[PDB]
């Protein structure tokens, strides 16, 4: 699954 954690963003599933 998703979990974004950088570039002054992120996200998850």
């Amino acid at each position: 699954c998703i979990y974004y954690k950088d570039g002054e963003a992120l996200k998850y599933x």
